[PDB]
């Protein structure tokens, strides 16, 4: 039950908080 952020520079994070 996670979902990739999505930053303003073009890129995603691959970090999802539990």
């Amino acid at each position: 039950d996670c979902k990739r952020k999505v930053y303003p520079n073009g890129s995603i994070s691959d970090y999802c908080e539990y």
